[PDB]
């Protein structure tokens, strides 16, 4: 009933101009988590319209409205891996489109697949990682653990189940070859969100940036799509310090909750998921140094206009070192009590 009325307005009221969402909506400085959640499905439509994908691919507006709502409704509400994460990852894809001239690098359909993949790439996340699915002998591991990337295979399978839901296949008028192409792209792009995949291809990403992007090289296209998706996935770290701090809070709430579950199973959590061992400033510096900063350095090497993104991640990294001293309790706790000992 609720989705029906939301559908009715999304379809019949018209698509809001993207500039009416916010004066800075298309800037790397904009924080899409600032958008009220109730406004995000209309913002998805506005972005799709502004990138001309609705007209170029003749997407049926009722199908697209239903698709967007079905995708939003396909996310659960863990602290981090929720619909607002998918919305902000999708928004960053729109930023790359508006700021970095992707049409000089990628086919139209590849850019479209990236954006749709961003919307779908964490569908039905339960707030636990791939190792946990295997350790807990979850249904998802029973399905996919022999292939790896258990959660990401599930996210892709969930996106297909939405497309296979009557009235929701935004691609169903595509040619057979274009349809196969779109779903293949979605597979590769969603599967690239496994950071284990990113780490596997990282040297090939380095090699691509070194020799220089070849628009006629099909492997360069695939590699670039993977890097862009990862850049979208981690894009929370490219905003201000306030965003980085809040996003850290959400990640560790989620992580520590999984760690609490691992302990109740008799298993030793990773220290970054153990609330009794994790030292957040050191983990955030490590994550920025070894994972986040190299990704945006690569993005800058390929796209010089992405320099500000790398400098932001580097800045946020310096902020963690500056505030680290505040995790040590000097003097007495604010209650004047040593009871916590
Ligand atoms: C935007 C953003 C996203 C993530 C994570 C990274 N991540 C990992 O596997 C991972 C690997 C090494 C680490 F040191 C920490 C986490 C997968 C995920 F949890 F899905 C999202 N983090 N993590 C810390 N700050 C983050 N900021
Ligand atoms: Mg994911
Ligand atoms: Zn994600």
């Amino acid at each position: 009933s609720a989705m029906d009325d939301e559908y009715t307005k999304l379809l019949h009221d018209g698509i809001q101009p993207v500039a009416a969402i916010d004066s800075n909506f298309a800037s790397f400085t904009y924080t899409p988590r600032s958008l009220p959640e109730d406004d995000t499905s209309m913002a998805i439509l506005s972005m799709l319209q502004d990138m001309n994908f609705i007209n170029n691919y003749k997407i049926d507006c009722p199908t697209l409205a239903r698709f967007c709502l079905m995708v939003k409704k396909g996310y659960r509400d863990p602290p981090y891996h929720n619909w607002m994460h998918a919305f902000s990852v999708s928004h960053f894809c729109y930023l790359l489109y508006k700021n970095l001239e992707l049409t000089n690098y990628l086919e139209d359909i590849e850019i479209f697949a990236l954006f749709i993949s961003c919307m779908c790439h964490d569908l039905d996340h339960r707030g636990t990682n791939n190792s946990f699915q295997v350790a807990s002998k979850s249904v998802l591991a029973a399905l996919y653990s022999s292939e790896g990337s258990v959660m990401e295979r599930h996210h892709f399978a969930q996106a297909i189940a939405i497309l296979n839901t009557h009235g929701c296949n935004i691609f169903d008028h595509f040619s057979r070859k274009d349809y196969q192409r779109m779903l293949d792209l979605m597979r590769d792009i969603i599967l690239a969100t496994d950071l284990a995949h990113h780490l596997r291809i990282f040297k090939d990403l380095q090699k691509m940036a070194e020799v220089g992007y070849d628009r006629n090289n099909k492997q360069h296209h695939r590699l670039l799509l993977c890097l862009l998706m990862t850049s979208c996935d981690l894009s929370d770290q490219t905003k201000g310090w306030k965003t980085t701090r809040k996003i850290a809070e959400l990640i560790y709430k989620e992580f520590f909750s999984q760690g609490d579950l691992e302990k109740a199973m008799g298993n030793r959590p990773m220290e970054m998921m153990d609330r009794e061992k994790a030292y957040i400033p050191e983990l955030q510096i490590s994550f920025m140094e070894h994972i986040a900063m190299p990704i945006y350095k690569l993005l800058q090497d390929l796209f010089p206009k992405a320099a500000e993104l790398y400098e932001r991640v580097a800045s946020n990294r310096e902020h963690w070192t500056k505030v680290s001293h505040k995790f040590t309790i000097r003097g007495l706790p604010s209650n004047n009590s040593l009871d916590f000992l």
